[PDB]
């Protein structure tokens, strides 16, 4: 797709209608807060109504045009599909879908745990496809945007996150393929894949907590960079504390192999 | 990590190898080459009758031995027991070649979740099930896992979204546990094969309607060598340009940087 | 250095005072014309007064705030040094120095021709150092800019241009080193190295003329991209007809090796 | 283009090698290693008396033979005749190791053109003069040119501008004629060495005032192996990171793309 040629401005999001999944904690809660401050309409979801209600309330205090939540688990494809309909009804439509939630995971060597690999595939990848299918009609109306949160470990290999990484790699293959289909079908819905390094969320800090030696990036600036890449219809957003990463992560060869195919049928 | 030496057909003689997806195409070609080198081979696929004919040409070609066990890799119980059966038959396992795929649609994606799920189950999740079932024996032999993949499991193409998800998922999963095995000192190698267009009957059916196609029998040999030599990646396309562009040295640099965290 | 954060606008060059060397033909003449159209003051040089006079006249018709030329050969270090003084006097100072000239060269296998290697070093590299030394006082006054025209063959290796390529590589080592010195000395003069693929100038078209199979880029758009990179104080400008080139030419590893040194004394 | 094999000291026994800049530092270490391997060696530098002592330790260490010819590489007539003299003395040339540099100032550049010119003459132009003089003999032996260079001849550093110009110029010139020799089928290899900080007395004098330094004697061996094995580049630094970052695979990809124009 083609990015907006112009600097991000907070106003771009005023009055927009935006779903954020996995928004009761961590990066998704910060995205909800940034959206509130921008005067957006927001619907947030996750499994926990109590934690969601606090986000909603804080969003209203922050200046959210409106804010609501709907709770359920993204293990359930029926919930996933219905949540989008309910959300689009609560707001009168949909400009941007931000898919962020993952299944609970911890760092461990992979041994035996196919159930964890399947659940990660289901919750972290397949639910995102089900949300996008539910959302696409409204997004076509609005010429909207899908934002997909992924990870450095959906681009390069690390130990201890085998199932997680499978699922983040799947999101790159899937949404990157359909982005190429949206170009040849003339569908004007952007797809932004967010590639994040370690971010200082509470779940992550608890797991890497003087247990593994690395520097975390701030979760609020992370959340705004995600929303910006989305608003400006960028293909990929990269966010990490290290400049080695930001310089070495892009893959110009892949872009050339894609262009060679793209230009010969 | 790789083998010092150049490939020699004798590396496989007497070796105990499973080949999945071996009724048709590249997997059939691998069964052949392995037989022509004197390996023990257990092959699998859904086509019982066509597997019979495959296992017989293998014996004709020199296999130390050959068996097939038919079933669908839609079924994780079957994937799991197939590996136990295949190991009893050979008294061990030196090499696990994972090659099967479910049938893929060259179509735009619209709303078929069922097909996305099934591609994931057969193209990816079965590979993990089989790997989990084969590891005890492969640890006992310092064996090899070979994982067959695709240009579309390294770069994005329209019309193959579910397939490319499943092929990218493989890279993520197997490249992670490869880091894991390096750190926990598991001496089982993992080779990922990245193939451009190969002239198999499946591919030639789907694309009929040019793209240059590489020889399925050369392809299948390249895969076995890669695995025999314990290489991380094998690339096989008919265009030298394509094989140049497939390498990702930034990724391998970044993975080194990141490992000093651990 | 730090680029201007903002889009190029033609106005940026209105009233600026700009030397262009090698400006009687090819890319440098186009740069002179682009500068004229922008309302800049320009002084152009090269060995040939007649061809220079035509450029000057055309520049005045195009809207040049002023335009003059001074002729001499850049084999002569005394000329080079004095030309800058004369030019800065003609204009009352100096905002931008564009070093562009090269010695006449053709495509040939290297055999025996040390004289050609030395003359290329002298004219294509050493004269640029002598111009920059002469210019630096005025440029410090103006917080000005040095623009250095180089080539893909000052970044990667081709046959048939051995001496030329030596000289273009030397310019990258020299000016890139002094750019790092300007950062630690707090000298606010930018240095832009222009890395060009085949451009459709008459001298080049004559040499590659159905003799070697390649696609040329347009010389006028090339010339404007050079001036823009300069005005916006970019470190490097890349210009080639091929997108393989523009994606693969940058060297993020070199930038990381530079940053690692830069941040430890 | 490279040699199939691993390095063996016997590759140099009986070999006819020039080493420039061999009075002091890395070039002295190379003269030694080459003697300890039984090469014929002609060494050069300006220090007559110190060259004498070098040529004598070479004989003690096992050289098939050893000579020095003293002169300054400021003088192109000398560079030229030195190679003829050195070849008569050995009856040929198998390897030309170009290693000398003029003395470098760690200072900011301000206005010293004379020093920029002289660095270019001694660090670069002399290398080309010597190469032109040595090529007939090297063609006759399928020999090797080895060109010693630096981090600062691949990336930019403040305080060494004239030196880095001369070291980048070498990369440009010699990498071009290397393409040229590939196309015109000249069977002389060209190796470019890219060195980080080495613990030579010169370097240790200049930087005294940390940076980790690599062993000059290991360094000098790495250079000779690279050249013996006919490799394009040799990289030698004490940090593995540094040696990872020095490689430029985009450049080598782009040079392939661009060669199909020709
Ligand atoms: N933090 C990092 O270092 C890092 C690094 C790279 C990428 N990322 C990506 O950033 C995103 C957010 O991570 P984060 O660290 O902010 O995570 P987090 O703080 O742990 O939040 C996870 C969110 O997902 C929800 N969730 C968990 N299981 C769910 C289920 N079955 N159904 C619906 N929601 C469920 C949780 O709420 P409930 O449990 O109440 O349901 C929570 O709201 C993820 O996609 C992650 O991969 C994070
Ligand atoms: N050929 C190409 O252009 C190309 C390009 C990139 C990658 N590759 C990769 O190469 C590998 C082989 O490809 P190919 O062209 O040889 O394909 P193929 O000829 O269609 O063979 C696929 C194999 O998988 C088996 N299979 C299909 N469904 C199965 C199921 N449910 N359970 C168990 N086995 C099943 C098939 O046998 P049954 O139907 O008898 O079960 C067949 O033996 C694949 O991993 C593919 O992605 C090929
Ligand atoms: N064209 C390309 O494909 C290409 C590709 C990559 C990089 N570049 C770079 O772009 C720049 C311009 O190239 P171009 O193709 O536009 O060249 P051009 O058209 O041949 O112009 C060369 C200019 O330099 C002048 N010149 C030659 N020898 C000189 C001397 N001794 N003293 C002063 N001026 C002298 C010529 O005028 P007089 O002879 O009258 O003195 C002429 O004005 C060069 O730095 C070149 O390396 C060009
Ligand atoms: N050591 C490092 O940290 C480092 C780092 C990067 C690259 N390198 C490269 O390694 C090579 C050797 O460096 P080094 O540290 O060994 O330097 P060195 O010890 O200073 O030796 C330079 C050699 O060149 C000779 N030389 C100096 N001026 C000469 C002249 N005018 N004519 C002929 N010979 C002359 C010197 O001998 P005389 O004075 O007797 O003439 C000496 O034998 C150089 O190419 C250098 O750039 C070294
Ligand atoms: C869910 C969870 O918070 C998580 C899971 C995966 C990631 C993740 O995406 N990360 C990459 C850096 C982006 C992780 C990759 C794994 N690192 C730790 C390790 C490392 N070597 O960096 C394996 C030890 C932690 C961050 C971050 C956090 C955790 F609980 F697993 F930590
Ligand atoms: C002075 C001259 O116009 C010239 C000299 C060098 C270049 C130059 O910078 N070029 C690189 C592409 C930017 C050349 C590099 C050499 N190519 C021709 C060759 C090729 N393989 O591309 C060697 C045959 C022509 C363009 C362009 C033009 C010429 F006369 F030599 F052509």
């Amino acid at each position: 797709q083609q990015p907006l040629n112009e600097e991000f401005r907070p106003e771009m999001l005023q009055g927009k209608k935006v779903i954020v999944t996995g928004a009761s904690k961590g990066i998704g809660r910060e995205m909800a807060y940034h959206l509130a401050k921008m005067g957006a309409h927001v619907v947030v979801t996750a499994r926990s109504k109590e934690t969601l209600q606090k986000v909603v309330s804080h969003c209203l205090e922050l200046g959210a045009a409106s804010a609501h939540y709907i709770a359920g688990t993204m293990e359930d494809m029926t919930f996933a599909e219905q949540f989008v309909a309910q959300a689009g009804k609560l707001m009168g439509g949909l400009d941007m879908l931000i898919l962020n939630h993952i299944t609970n995971t911890s760092l461990n060597l992979f041994h035996d745990d196919i159930h964890h690999v399947r659940k990660s595939m289901e919750v972290n990848f397949l639910s995102y496809v089900v949300l996008t299918v539910a959302a696409l009609p409204m997004l076509k109306q609005s010429n909207g945007s899908i934002v997909v949160v992924s990870s450095l470990a959906g681009k390069v290999a690390y130990p201890m996150v085998a199932a997680y990484s499978a699922s983040k790699f799947a999101l790159d293959g899937f949404f990157s393929s359909i982005r190429k289909e949206y170009s040849v079908s003339r569908v004007n819905v952007s797809i932004t894949l967010c590639v994040l390094g370690l971010i200082d969320t509470e779940t992550a800090m608890k797991a890497v907590s003087g247990i593994v030696h690395m520097q975390a990036a701030p979760k609020e600036e992370c959340a705004l960079e995600i929303i910006k890449g989305g608003a400006l219809r960028q293909e990929e957003v990269y966010y990490d504390s290290s400049l080695w990463t930001t310089l070495l992560i892009r893959n110009p060869s892949r872009k050339i192999l894609e262009f060679l195919y793209s230009t010969s049928y």
